């Protein structure tokens, strides 16, 4: 058990750390589209779900993320999160969550992970958010519901595939 994101300990340090960042992703991906708590702060378990997962390898280089990425992502979202994550190294709390990370795992780590690793996180953030957005433009809504966003993954293999 050497980590769970929401115990009586580390919740505190996590509820509501990517919402505030994730209201932005849902303004660029779809701006007329309104925000909505509820379904951000399930976006950021889901997204939390995701470094937990880039952790368990234990990453300890800016390439070593890559490859942890470059072997769960299915084909093209692999692909595809490695270009943005490069070209960033090259939203989130990118710094509120260095510090977090060498907490996460209880080692050290470079700020040109910690900008990778964070990139990767935005990149599924706004994948995510922009399928969700496009479904519910579909449905003539202007809101993007927690129900929305779930009923949206669904019709997508490879961000349901990604999951479990």
């Amino acid at each position: 058990l050497p980590y769970e994101f929401f115990s009586e300990e580390n919740a505190p340090k996590w509820r509501g750390l990517l919402v505030p960042a994730l209201k932005k992703v849902q303004g660029q991906v779809h701006p007329t589209l309104e925000s909505n708590d509820d379904a951000l702060q399930y976006v950021e378990e889901l997204i939390l779900q995701l470094l937990n997962m880039l952790c368990q390898a234990q990453p300890r280089s800016a390439s070593d993320v890559e490859e942890r990425v470059q072997k769960s992502f299915p084909h093209p979202i692999d692909k595809w999160a490695i270009a943005d994550a490069q070209s960033a190294i090259e939203s989130l709390p990118v710094e509120k969550i260095h510090p977090l990370l060498k907490e996460v795992l209880g080692y050290k780590i470079d700020h040109q992970v910690s900008v990778y690793i964070v990139a990767v996180l935005e990149y599924i953030s706004a994948d995510i958010l922009k399928l969700a957005g496009n479904y519910v433009r579909n449905i003539r809504h202007y809101e993007i519901t927690k129900q929305d966003i779930k009923v949206a993954m669904c019709a997508d293999k490879v961000l349901m595939d990604m999951f479990h």
